[PDB]
């Protein structure tokens, strides 16, 4: 008999994986930001009182001047 | 009679390289994960008396005693 | 009788099918640094200099000249 | 009478599996919508400086007269 | 007449054997979030009041306008 | 001598065997927030402070009358 | 006689049909929608009222209002 | 002569029933995703404009010079 | 005896039929950047200016007052 | 007769596989939000009362003690 | 007669891969930062203090015009 | 002399359109785009903290004289 | 009588090669340094002394008589 | 009788005959590197009052006359 | 027992693809947007307020009261 005919063998589909790997996305929530951190200002911050004067009870006052007359 | 009585049979084919792609990865990404906030607003309040209430020295008076005569 | 050889692609043609897991890329990580102004306030002008002055100074005109005899 | 050992056909050295995708899942942060600053504060218009009359020195300035001769 | 066959090749499996590979599906598309945002008032400390002269007056208390008596 | 070649049980096989499907899908998220937070109450109003009224006390001694020794 | 009868058939195989519908993805980037608003430029009227100097000046009330200036006698 | 036993009746030969769609027939649904827009910043200015004028004109400054009112002069 | 029996013209390939070849999964359509909108009302839009501008530190010439009522003669 | 005929009806096609794959459109540039506003300050000339021009009585020159010409 | 038979011949060529439309390689986007806005100088507006706060009155408090009898 | 033509046409592995045919050509730009519009922050200008010049004549002369220079 | 048939392995099947597989494909660039846009917004260089706030003068004797 | 048709062994002529280049960007990264802007030369206000002293009239009246 | 072998290609791997044709693709950088040379502002001094004159005011000279 002629047993030569054997046809293709158990061909290899599952053999070998092309190139595995997750997609490229990995990261972290960014990096250095900038100043912030709200706070306060301090309300009354304009000219205070240029020489805020004081109690002026009486100016130059001629107190009962004496007039020598004997 | 005869002519191919051998047995070349079936030869198991090799496995094709799978689909190749660029490996990657994923995580907890983003941006501004370090919001610095050195602004830290703390501006001071007033830097002096409220209105700098004057009328303070109060040196007012006639002057020397009022000693008249004649 | 007859000469039938091993027919078909017997000799392990091979690499017919790709059993892979192709990736796309590696890792486009964090992107943006910025995102905060910085507005630390400043101490405004002095509240007020409390009570400078006091012009109350009298003239001291306390009966100049000897009082009349 | 025996002779023709009809060559068995190698089908495939594969396996009856299903697409196995979840190779190593789990690299999340569930996004970041709470982005480290949310902290709504609703601040504004603190204590009003109801600055008012600072009484310096009320007065009348009584009237000197000439009709006190005894 | 009749013989005996055999010589069956690799019958690995008529399947699709799927083995997961590496890092994939967790809970990425979750959106999430709570501190959405804030912002609007920024109201400076309530406008308290401008000041006023609390108790003005008229100084004096000497008089004696050309007085020769009392 | 050599009978009809009986038959080859087709070795059950179809290959495939994905084997590795790394990075199944959406492998983790992070960073999808809103605006901001942590606002502070702006400093109080900058209105004029208590105006210390004039240091003009009640003048009462000014009335001296007098006028003549008798 | 006759050439015997049928020797060896085949039946390919039962239709797998559209290959097993694989694993779809999830929302592409299902981020929290809507432009996140920020504080208004000048939201709260902390002090948009009188922003000048609507005051007065000291002519009246305590003006040059002395008593008797004096004269002969 | 008889019947040695032939080979016929080929039920199926190369018309593959099993292959239905192959090539990953249909990519399973791609869920449309939402997302925020260009999140607005400063919008809304019903506040102090930023023009605090000045200390309202001092109502009671400027002692108006008086007539003196010294007194009689004999 | 044994009339010539065909041993091949009958069949032409017997089985075959790959099967079901897993369909793929479309990944969700992307979204958009950020969290929700709503500019909000609890920030710090810093109203500058103040009602210290009103001022109005009195009205009359309060400083002077004077009025010491001398005589004239 | 040594052998009969045969007919090898063509066999080869019908195996539409798949070489490497596209991956489809990854994602578009996600414009964020702009940084944040610049430094602080109440826009304007932060003026402040300098000082008086009227030392006490402005230009009154009262001459306290001015002669009343009491002839 | 004489024998004879053949196998493998007859194949029409396996259906080749049409491939993929366009180019593969799913790209990946990223998050744009933003611009820090125009700045400002901490301070305020104002000024009017020209007569900020009166000082000592010239050479005397206020109009005196006092005199006293000195002539006949 | 009757031969038998080919009976087992050698079938190699066919190929086809790989899976997702969509050329990625990813949406938009595939990156962190340009920074958004810098929000112009306000800010004060030069603080005129010194007016001190009202044209006021604040001044006096000198005690005139004893009176009626004779 | 019959001989045999043509058995050309794959005349014309191939011979044309396929473009080089897997080029690292050089010649790229991105995120060129930082795009900081350095320009000092307002002449970063410290400015000079701002307009000097002139102090008031000072004057001695306008005239003294004392003893004539 | 007697022939082999056209037997010369199975010449494949090869196989990978269309294209192999996936392509790639190359040497990522460009110079750029500006450094971010500066700021406005912050005029630190003027000074003030170099010598206000006593603008007036120190007549210094004499005596005994 | 005759045989005539007209012939056939025999065996080949001619195409064999190749490796790395050379930049069949490229990444153009976003360039250097802005203007390099990172500056930073600085504070100006203040002109010493124009000195009017150090203390010279006083009491104008009138007389010395010979009496």
């Amino acid at each position: 008999l002629q047993g030569a005919p054997g046809a293709p063998g158990s061909q290899g589909a599952p053999g070998l994986q092309g190139a595995p790997g997750a997609p490229g996305s990995q990261g972290a929530p960014g990096l250095q930001g900038a100043p912030g951190a709200p706070g306060s200002q301090g309300a009354p911050g304009l000219q205070g009182a240029p020489g805020a004067p004081g109690s002026q009870g009486a100016p130059g006052l001629q107190g009962a001047p004496g007039a020598p007359g004997s």
